[PDB]
């Protein structure tokens, strides 16, 4: 799917480089500006590989585990949102930043916010 | 004993799965609710080395549900993490986001709650 | 019966609450966990008419986490819906924002579900 | 509090008109541009009234029921966040919308979002 394969940048600074697969895979590297992260990590995710051309986006999301050969944040964050295409593309996203932690901490393992990503072109 | 294997949430769905040595999720999930039916392709990550002070191990994964049965121009991502022992459960977050216009846009994002164990419902 | 009551979450944080009889909470959150002791005051507000079909009851409030004991320079937010009967239960996803600088923002706000009766723990 | 009492719009074009207390009582009217509401609804919050002065924000949080005189949308949001003040003084949030359902829609009851508030001035 050549709209959502590329290189995208989010508000933070941060870099996600995928590659959309015809059966509505999601593969690729990210590099976040922040946080407890260097370097490149692996993600995977899915895609609607049919969406509605009504004017809809295109639903998707994504996992980082923050484990590389590099680092171990002992972390995993998901994207979920959606691909609007056209000139300006954008991809639209709630997250989810989940720790591991003790039971008792368990609590406060898990951070949310949003990412706007804007298409490198 | 591990991520590996069938787990089931509290609404009766059905998540399998396989967790590869360096971090990677492959299965798949099957929905007891919602605008979907039988099994959907799913991939995640985990963390592969987790500390060893008896914290949890983070994962996450997504679901888009599209299937050959349906399409409901919809993704589910899941964020939580495994807690192993005698009754291992992971304790998931998630954000189910639909395909909308811009306009619709602030209403297409619900969240969640699931808790999976290895036990099977009756 | 009804929202008006003293519940207890699965942290065993009390919440001690009244329901105006046009849609006002009031009350106070003790935590069990986190930078908190002691009492804190809340508000929020809940549907003062719901619907009759069997549907839970909408509601919503916020703690301020400062007291004469601490201030941890943070917010939470619970959003939910109280289920009636014979075990009455309020059902919450919560948002806590602690105040950060522009740089942190991104890393400001922890969610969670949290899930109360009137059982007191033992 | 000085900063925050006032008037606010979000980028969807709703209106949050409050008074910040002395005692960390937020109490107001929000009138949403969006969805199954119309007019003023009541709402009520509160705010760390002492906050640090290392640069941070100021949390806060407050609540609409969905209800008054004229309609009733059978939900209620949160929004919880912080103030952010100066010249060009903003509250950013993330929100939690929850309808009533049946105990089976209960899965599908709560919508999360995002709005980044503008003082009038
Ligand atoms: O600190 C960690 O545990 C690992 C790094 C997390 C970076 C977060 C931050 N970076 C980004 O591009 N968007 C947000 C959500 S990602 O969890
Ligand atoms: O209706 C849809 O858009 C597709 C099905 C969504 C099912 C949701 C529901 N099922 C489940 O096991 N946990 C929750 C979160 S998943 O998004
Ligand atoms: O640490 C703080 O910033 C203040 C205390 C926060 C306690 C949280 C924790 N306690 C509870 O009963 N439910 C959860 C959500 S509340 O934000
Ligand atoms: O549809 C309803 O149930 C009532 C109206 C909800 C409006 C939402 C929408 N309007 C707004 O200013 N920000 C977002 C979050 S508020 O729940």
């Amino acid at each position: 799917e050549a709209g959502i394969t590329g290189t995208w940048y989010n508000q933070l600074g941060s870099t996600f480089i995928v590659t959309a697969g015809a059966d509505g895979a999601l593969t690729g590297t990210y590099e976040s500006a922040v946080g407890n992260a260097e370097s490149r990590f692996v993600l995977t995710g899915r895609y609607d590989s049919a969406p509605a051309t009504d004017g809809s986006g295109t639903a998707l999301g994504w996992t980082v585990a923050w484990k590389n050969n590099y680092r171990n944040a002992h972390s995993a964050t998901t994207w979920s949102g959606q691909y609007v295409g056209g000139a300006e593309a954008r991809i639209n996203t709630q997250w989810l930043l989940t720790s591991g932690t003790t039971e008792a901490n368990a609590w406060k393992s898990t951070l949310v916010g949003h990412d706007t990503f804007t298409k490198v072109k």
